[PDB]
Parts: C-alpha cells; sequence; structure tokens
C-alpha cells in the first residue's frame, strides 16, 4: 500500500486507479467507477488500441502522485504481492502466483517510482509474462505477449 | 458527541443537521442531501430570511431528541470545540475554533439544553462573534454581526 487506491463496481472489487504525473489511469475494459465521488466526475479519455482511460489529476491532489522515470533497468522489481523480474524486455512473475482482478495495479522501481501499469499475463514461457502499458522515448506504448488473457 | 448528525455532499460532509425538541433543523444554505433515508423523504419548508429548512420529526426518531430551553441567561455555554461566552446580547469564541464545516453543532447550556443553533460567524480580531438564530417569545429571530462569513 504505497500508491494503490480500490476501485469498486457493484458489488465486486474490480481493480485500481493511478493518479501519477498528471494522468488518472485506469484499464479501460473494466467497466464502473473508483469508490470517491471527487475523482468519479471527472472527464475520461477511452483508447481501444492500448485499453486505456486517462483523465486529468484535480489540482488538490496533484501532491499525491506517484513519481515516475523512463529508466527501466534489468533486474527485480516491486509489486504488492512480492518480487516481479524484468529481463528481455519481460516482465515476469511466478508461474500460478496470478490473480484476475488486480489489472490495473503499478509496477514500481527500487525508490517507488512506477514504470508500468499491468494489464495481464501469458502462461506457456517459463514464468508468467507480463502485459503492460509503459513510456518508452516519453511514448506511451502497450507490450503485449502473444496469447495472453484478461485479468 | 451525543445528539449530533451529520449531512454529506459530493463526499464532503457539508455541515450537520440537528433533531431539536420535535425538530428537524438544518440551515437552508448546506447543499446536497442527508445520507440517511429517513431524513431526506419529510416535507421541509424553506425560510430564505432565517436561511432555514424545516422538518417534523418522524415517531422513530422521538426517542433520540435533545432536550431544549427557551431560557438563555448570561454565561458560558458549550459546542463541540469547546466555550463559547454569551454576554451583552453576544455569543462568541476563540478565533480558530471554529471552520468551514461546523455549521449545523448545537450550542448547549449546562443543562445540556440546546439554546441555539450556529449558522456562521464574523471575525473580529483575537475573538469570533457568531452570527445564529435563536428563539425569543419562542419565536426563531436571525442575529447577524456585521461581516459574518458561513461556517
Amino acid at each position: 500500500n504505497d500508491c494503490i487506491f480500490e476501485v469498486k463496481h457493484e458489488g465486486k472489487v474490480m481493480g485500481y486507479a493511478c493518479l501519477v504525473g498528471d494522468k488518472v489511469m485506469k484499464p479501460a475494459h473494466v467497466k464502473g467507477t473508483i469508490d470517491n465521488a471527487d475523482l468519479a466526475k471527472l472527464a475520461f479519455k477511452r483508447s481501444s488500441k492500448y485499453d486505456l482511460e486517462c483523465a486529468q489529476i484535480p489540482v488538490h491532489m496533484k501532491s499525491d502522485a506517484s513519481k515516475f522515470t523512463h529508466e527501466k533497468p534489468e533486474g527485480y522489481y516491486n509489486w504488492h504481492h512480492g518480487a516481479v523480474q524484468y529481463s528481455g524486455g519481460r516482465f515476469t512473475i511466478p508461474t500460478g502466483a496470478g490473480k484476475p482482478g488486480d489489472s490495473g495495479r503499478p509496477i514500481f522501481d527500487n525508490k517507488g517510482r512506477v514504470v508500468a501499469i499491468v494489464l495481464g499475463g501469458a502462461n506457456e514461457g517459463a514464468r508468467t509474462a507480463l502485459s503492460v502499458v509503459t513510456w518508452n522515448k516519453d511514448i506511451v506504448t502497450k507490450i503485449t505477449p502473444e496469447g495472453a488473457e484478461e485479468w
């Protein structure tokens, strides 16, 4: 629990939304609303290409945002449930650790600076390979391995 | 904290409403709806002169009501944030004891009988003199010192 915020929709916990920099980002495919009315009233823009939902952060909450970085070194990273291996341009997780519902939770570095948002994972490598959105040459881009299932 | 009840509008509390005698009392300037369904459905009457919204207490809340009294001798009184001086026909409080949100707290005497409801206040330097509606010959009357701000 550093920046993760619960999104709840019609009885079901349906993911997490994150305010980072000037954006509130949430996966477009998870329907419903973040359970604080101040956020819930903003103009959200949908992109099907990235399955991304983006919004402008309100002013009085700007200082609550997580830091970010363009730098993604190879190594181990942290998320809510433990270590995340990054190598080969792939974020990976222990096979079977995966949990449908957690899509939208951030991945962060050794200084707690978020580098990517997880969308899901693919079960036929060696470890679970994550499909994620992240910024390369300051451009947001989605990297999705073939045969990934929605979480 | 014995007989004090909220009212909330778009996630933010917007002051308080109070059941007093056989009365449901709320300032009219408090925007929004009480987030408890028994209160929101009564017949409310507006008075613009007094900024008052009025309702009859339902039977199921009758045994929760605060005692009151019409007689207000000079002295000190109580509210949630401490002492309130009444003397000279003027009620005042220490500057900083009140802030946006405290409108709706009842003011009560040493026998726990509510004598007045706060609508707002005028800072006069070291202390703040409240604008309040209260009773004279059993009739509600608004007393407002010059330069009063809503709380």
